[PDB]
Order: C-alpha cells, then structure tokens, then sequence
C-alpha cells in the first residue's frame, strides 16, 4: 500500500467526516473533484485491466456508481481520480429537490450508508446543457477508453413513468455511451415495482424504440439497474424480459432495504437504501444469479460494497464485465481507486487469469 492510502483512510477522512454532516461532506467532495484538487493518481492501467464490452473500450473496469454526481458536475474530476468509466445520475426530466434535509445517514460501524434522496436532480435540461459543454472532449475519452454512462430517473409527480425514461433517452441518450434505466431506487413512491414483468416490458419496449430511432454515432446502449430485494420470481422475469427484448445489460445492484441482522450504526433503522460492506455479498450473490439466467451473454455491471481488489474480483468471477463502487470512496476517499486495482491486478496474477477478461464468470465454470 501507499502512504496516501493510509492517511486518507486512518486520518484525513475520519476526520473530515467528524467535522461535516454527510451531505455537506457529499457537495464538498462533487466540487474538490470538479476543480481537480486530488492526489496524485499514481496506477498506471496495464493491459490486463482493459475490457470491451457495451460496443466501448474500457481501460479498467472500475467505475464510479450513480449518486456521487447527480449532475454531471465532475465527470473530468473523476476520470482523474482513475475511474475507468463515469456513471452520472439519476437525472430527473424536470428539476426536483428530493427529501427534506437531513436524508443521507453514516454508519461508520458497519462500513455503511443509508440514503434516502428521492431523486434531487438538476433535470434533463441542465445536464445536457452541461454535457454538450464537453461533448466532443468526451467523444476522445471514449474512444481512449473511457466511457460515460447516463442514469435516467423519474419525477416524483409524473403521471406517466415510461415517458419520462423515454424523455431521458431523448434528451441524455445522444450524450451517453450507455443509458441505465433505474427503476430500483428505493427512495420513490411505486419505482420498484416497475421491475415487475408486464410493468417492465412495456416500459424497455418504449425505452428502446426511442433508443433506436437516434442516429447511429449518438445511440447508446441501454441498461436497466435492478434491487437487490427481488424475488426469486422477479429475478426469472427481469431475464425473461432482457432476453426477449435484447436489453444490452443490467446493473446490479441499487441499494437495499433490507437491514442485515448485525448492524451496528445508530442509525441503522433511518428509512432509506443501504450501501457498503453490508451489501456486498447480497449484491454478489445477485449477480451470480443473473448471470446464470441469462446464460451469461447479458454484460452486467456489479456494484455494491466493493471497496477491494477482492471485492471487484468476486463479482467479476460472479459474472460482472465491469464493477461500480461509491460508499468506499465516501469512507476511504480517493485512494480507494488505485488501491482496488492495484490489489484486482494482483490477484489476477495470482489466480492465473491473463486478464480481467478470462475472470468473467469464471466462477460458472468451476
Ligand atoms: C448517497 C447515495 C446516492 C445514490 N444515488 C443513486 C442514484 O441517483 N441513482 C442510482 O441508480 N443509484 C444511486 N445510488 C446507488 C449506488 O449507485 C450503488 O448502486 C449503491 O450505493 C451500491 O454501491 P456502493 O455499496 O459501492 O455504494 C446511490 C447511493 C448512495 C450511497
Ligand atoms: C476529494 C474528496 C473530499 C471528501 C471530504 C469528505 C468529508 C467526503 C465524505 C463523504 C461522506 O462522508 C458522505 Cl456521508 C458522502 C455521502 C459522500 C459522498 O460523496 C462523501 O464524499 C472526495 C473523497 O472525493
Ligand atoms: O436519489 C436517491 O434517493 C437514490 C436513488 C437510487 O437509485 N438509489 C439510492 O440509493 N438512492
């Protein structure tokens, strides 16, 4: 490990954290890594990180999971820190201020957070005017490797759930490599239960008419992000579903409502979505269940409670072709970055994988 490392994990941020409520921690971490002021990022990608998947080269397969910037703030800021692709979002048609303050939760105890926003968003309007600034600078990211995705949101008061995705895919899908469909946020009235099978048909098949009536250099790939509180039917129907419609991938998972016995944190019966360690392996197991419904020729993006090289390995093995984490960044702060790929590069090596590419759903194949 680096001497970097350390300190923001044992020091710096602890104390950052005892000083600042979370969400005042969460805007003053958007605008430090929007002007750039970060460590050194000190990794170098080898050759053994790269995937490609989604139609796009990715140089690592470590992201930065939606939430961190809802309006596509730092998109810059976090490549710097060494993201191998950016995830912006949830972004909402209208502007919206979400719940009342206070509505983000630590529980240092358990390595955790509970959320419950309700989709604050600049809306569709702001956000494209901020990504068409950098259009064509990102258009040369992508191609050297470094993707941006779009996490598309609903208004709390719409009356018509399906045209707002469609709204987003209109407005965002011409800026985005991919565009994720949420519809697991635990923190809107009814969200969740568009994940059901007829609810979810009706809603991708809008979706992707819209997707494909873009022109060809602006049609993104669309993605739907899941819960990681579905049933067992659920799950079979989601894979029904992506299969019917050629669906391009999931993201799995969102945050959880469910409060694992052991934890810890006072605040661990605050209403909202669950994040981090306490996640981990609710979402690994997820994935590992996705996979195998869809045969594995579904790319999925693994996200929850990764804050290690074994963290993304075990869901890369699960099955995913990238990995997302958000919490540990919020706990450990930017060195986090380097440190899981360092230690995701390591332990391929040690594996005898020749890539993060043969790890894929190795796992399956045991
Ligand atoms: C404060 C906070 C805000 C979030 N906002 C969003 C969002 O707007 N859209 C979304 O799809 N997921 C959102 N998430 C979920 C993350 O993208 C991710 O799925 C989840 O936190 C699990 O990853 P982690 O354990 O690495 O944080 C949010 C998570 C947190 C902690
Ligand atoms: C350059 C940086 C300075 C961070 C100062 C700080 C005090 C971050 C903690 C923190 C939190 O405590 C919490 Cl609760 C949240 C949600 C977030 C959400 O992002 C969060 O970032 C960052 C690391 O990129
Ligand atoms: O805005 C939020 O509350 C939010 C959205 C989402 O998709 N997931 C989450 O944990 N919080």
């Amino acid at each position: 490990a680096t001497g970097d490392e350390r300190f923001y994990a044992e020091h710096l941020m602890p104390t950052l954290q005892g000083l600042l409520d979370p969400e005042s921690a969460h805007r003053l971490a958007v605008r430090f890594t929007s002007l750039g002021l970060l460590p050194r990022a000190r990794f170098q990608d080898s050759d053994m990180l790269e995937v490609r998947v989604l139609g796009h080269k990715f140089r690592n397969p470590v992201g930065i999971a939606a939430g961190f910037d809802k309006h596509g703030e730092a998109v810059d800021g976090l490549y710097k820190m060494g993201f191998g692709f950016v995830e912006i979002g949830s972004v909402t048609p209208k502007p919206q201020e979400g719940n009342p303050r206070p509505r983000v939760f630590r529980l240092p105890e358990d390595q955790a957070v509970i959320n419950r926003y309700g989709f604050n968003s600049h809306g569709l309007s702001v956000v494209e005017h901020r990504l068409r600034a950098r259009q064509q600078k990102q258009a040369k990211l992508t191609e050297d490797g470094l993707p941006l995705g779009v996490n598309l949101g609903k208004n709390k008061t719409s009356v018509d759930a399906a045209e707002d995705y469609a709204e987003g895919v209109r407005v965002l899908g011409p800026l985005a490599d991919y565009l994720v469909v949420n519809v697991s946020s635990p923190n809107t009235a009814g969200l969740r239960s568009l994940q059901g099978k007829a609810e979810l048909r009706r809603l991708l098949t809008k979706v992707l008419q819209e997707r494909d009536g873009l022109r060809r250099v602006h049609r993104p790939a669309v993605l739907v992000k899941i819960a990681p509180d579905l049933t067992s039917q659920d799950k079979e129907d989601i894979a029904s579903v992506v299969k019917e419609l050629g669906i391009d991938g999931l993201i799995v998972t969102n945050t959880t409502v469910s409060r694992p016995a052991g934890l810890q944190g006072a605040l661990r019966s605050e209403t909202g979505g669950l994040s981090g360690k306490p996640l981990r392996d609710l979402s690994t197991q997820t994935i590992r269940e996705m996979y195998a419904l869809t045969q594995g020729r579904v790319p999925i993006i693994g996200v929850g409670g990764v804050s290690s090289g074994q963290d993304a390995l075990e869901k890369i093995r699960a099955g995913a072709s990238l990995v997302q984490l958000y919490t540990a960044l919020t706990f450990w702060g930017p060195p986090v970055v380097g440190k899981v790929k360092r230690e995701l590069e390591a332990l391929l090596k040690e594996q005898g994988f020749g890539g993060v590419t043969d790890a894929i759903g190795a796992d399956h194949r045991r």
